[PDB]
């Protein structure tokens, strides 16, 4: 019964990583028309687990149903882009957002405002329209954009996550290092540019 | 010169049309299939036009060798070719992709109906789609060949005839093209009746 | 405990798979640089499920093991190669056959020997070398290989099969029918190279 | 003339390599992270040489304009690059695919224990590899760029500092490659120990 409201969230959260996905891949593939410089590195692309999604709802105190899911959480689809220097980051941002049919309803800077373990990515949730058969879905997509450092220190952050906080300290370290590895990187590209 | 980089421009944009084109198609086959246990769509093909042809087109046509030319009066510049499991499918995929807000029907030509003098069919519709760059909107046609199996099965074959040597075989053409249409109207029949 | 093999199994036959998907598309590729035609319409691949695995084991009276199933069963890696014309089908067969280290190990042909409904496709199964990080494993892969004509009629059949039996005599209608017309196709496409 | 036409079977038949040494590569990948749930190859890049980059690194090196004559002398006419996870994965990937029976070392170029005097890093191996192709086997060789994530970033700007611009960036590129390694290596030293 429920479950089957569930295989529907899936679906069509979905199509909505897909249209995302061709609006940015167009953006990228313009962008380095006119300027010969591609912003985008690669994007991974996900529809959340159902268990975690289910797992989410409970620790919400929410209802186990489609229909609160499609409200209260944000991240049912979640895509990430992941940049090849810092300022990329933003002007993904700026190109996308200036869409008409693109909508924010979520942001969260984690590059300026790190969190205390030292991760970094900017997070925005955006509306997208997503045409089906026979109805009309506008449905959120988290976007988390990053830089390729970015992404290789929550890849091995992420694997740790009782084991942490042995680790958390020189996490902070590496963290803090690729920043300014990748700023000396950014200043020279900004430059040649 | 400054005009050959304009045709760059043109096989950039159009590329990117069918983009969004493709993905819309998809979505819908995939929606369909998840509310009705059918796809419609066996596969796709795209295409931009290659410069080359594009320049004998315009030729063809008496028109200017410009990319704002071309962008005016050519609508097969970005191609995609919808082959569909059933007849009916083709004109199921026509009605779903029509009615959404941000696609404009053009052009419509249908050789289902009315087929060409050789056994030609298939249902050509272009349509204007919305393409979002990174500083700028345009709003580009694309044509649409939706078609069969049988159908494409067919065409792929008359083409390599061509390329004073269709004559021989626009008879047997003709017959292989009507044998067609009568095995797919029967699956078609067989098919909805099972649904 | 028997599911890791299991699992196991799914893995080695899913990059058995890979090996051969890469040896028929750059025959296809040749054949259409030398000779400007596509034998191959397209693909497509399956590993098999694992619950049709154990109810094939079941059907035959074998054990629920993986190892018992790499041996008895041969269709658990299956791809299927869908060609634009009926010659096709042979000159694809030829092609892979004639390679060294593809091991021929059934020949099934019901093109030449169709079925009682109609059903018509040449089967093969090949021995491929898959290298592993660790390990060299030689499996055997089914390849089903037929027209697009042949492919239709398979699907329409599929979805169906107590219903069968209304529809029998008109498909293998469509069946014969299905071959008459494709026999006409490839005597103009003979002609025509 | 006859030779064009020889340029273009040499793009047709490297282009098939590359796909073998990719199927290869992507199952190592694959079976190891079954293995140990990890993942050496972050991703991978494929190139076929451009004609006129071929004709160019001919020229170069006094080299006759003939496909025969690349075909010998050129061994990067077939390109690969990949981009390892962790310093230890490039090592990994090397004896994995070397181990294989029809994989054959031709060259090999270890910039990573020997850095050039710009910095930069990167395990250069050309390999030979059976292409079996409809009515002839070809052996052929592919060169393989294997490197870090850290390495290809590096790479990327280093190469988009050229195309009398170098020297002004060279020492703070050279910090940039030192202090990639240093930071790569304490990330290497947090994951060997974790798993
Ligand atoms: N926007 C995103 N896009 C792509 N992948 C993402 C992603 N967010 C998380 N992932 C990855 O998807 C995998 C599974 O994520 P989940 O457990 O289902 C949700 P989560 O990562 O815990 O976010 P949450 O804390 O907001 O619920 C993780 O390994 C994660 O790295
Ligand atoms: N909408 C479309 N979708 C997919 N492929 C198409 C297509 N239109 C043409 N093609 C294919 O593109 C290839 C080269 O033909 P082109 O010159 O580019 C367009 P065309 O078919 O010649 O239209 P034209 O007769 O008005 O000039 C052909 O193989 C053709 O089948
Ligand atoms: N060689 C093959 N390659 C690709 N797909 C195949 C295939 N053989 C069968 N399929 C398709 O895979 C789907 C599931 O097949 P399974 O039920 O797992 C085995 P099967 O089709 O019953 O063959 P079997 O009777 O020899 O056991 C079917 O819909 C079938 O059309
Ligand atoms: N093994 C390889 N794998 C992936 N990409 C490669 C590659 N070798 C070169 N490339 C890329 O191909 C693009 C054009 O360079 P090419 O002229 O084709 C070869 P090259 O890097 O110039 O070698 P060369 O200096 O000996 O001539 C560059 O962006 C380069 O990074
Ligand atoms: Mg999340
Ligand atoms: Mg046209
Ligand atoms: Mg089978
Ligand atoms: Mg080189």
């Amino acid at each position: 019964d429920t479950l089957l409201g569930f295989v529907e969230l899936d679906h069509i959260y979905s199509s909505a990583l897909k249209e995302i996905s061709t609006k940015l891949s167009i953006l990228d593939d313009n962008f380095n028309h006119i300027y010969k410089h591609n912003p985008i590195h690669h994007m991974e692309r996900r529809v959340k687990e159902m268990r975690s999604l289910i797992e989410k709802l409970n620790r919400k105190g929410l209802q186990i149903s489609a229909e609160t899911a499609k409200e209260h959480i944000l991240d049912i689809a979640g895509i990430r882009v992941v940049c090849n220097y810092l300022d990329d980051i933003y002007l993904i941002e700026e190109m996308l957002l200036k869409q008409e049919d693109v909508q924010l309803i979520k942001r969260k800077d984690y590059i300026q405002h790190p969190k205390e373990n030292g991760y970094r990515s900017l997070h925005i949730v955006v509306s997208i329209p997503v045409f089906l058969a026979e109805r009309v879905e506008v449905l959120p997509v988290e976007i988390q954009i990053r830089t390729i450092g970015m992404d290789m220190w929550a890849s091995l952050e992420h694997k740790i996550r009782a084991e942490t906080e042995k680790y958390r300290d020189l996490l902070k370290e590496c963290a803090t290092e690729i920043t300014e590895v990748e700023d000396k990187l950014q200043q020279i590209h900004s430059e040649i540019t």
